[PDB]
């Protein structure tokens, strides 16, 4: 599913992000353009042979099992494929854990490039929320 902008930002909104560890809801809207174009079916090969899956690109070096990523973690407990659902609800609850980890939002990569020092509430600007 490729969401509309506000549609994310309002999905995001109702499973719980919006301040989430301190992270008002402009700078996740902004990790997801930036990570996924807001496409869930986003999949992108890292060069340790890992894969990020998803609307928030979630690394399965960590995070999910994806059956092709040795020696790794799966600390959402899912596989990686329950990251591409239109559905974001395994997402939102993996980047909540993500975020809660020690160096916030910074783990994202696009977020840190991208989003971070930025006027992130442009990104929300407009929608009904």
């Amino acid at each position: 599913k490729v969401f509309g902008r506000c549609e994310l930002a309002a999905a995001m909104k109702r499973h719980g992000l919006d301040n989430y560890r301190g992270y008002s809801l402009g700078n996740w809207v902004c990790a997801a353009k930036f990570e996924s174009n807001f496409n869930t079916q986003a999949t992108n090969r890292n060069t340790d042979g890992s894969t990020d899956y998803g609307i928030l690109q979630i690394n399965s070096r960590w995070w999910c099992n994806d059956g092709r990523t040795p020696g790794s973690r799966n600390l959402c407990n899912i596989p990686c494929s329950a990251l591409l659902s239109s559905d974001i609800t395994a997402s939102v609850n993996c980047a909540k854990k993500i975020v809660s980890d020690g160096n916030g939002m910074n783990a994202w990569v696009a977020w840190r490039n991208r989003c971070k020092g930025t006027d992130v509430q442009a990104w929300i600007r407009g929608c009904r929320l």
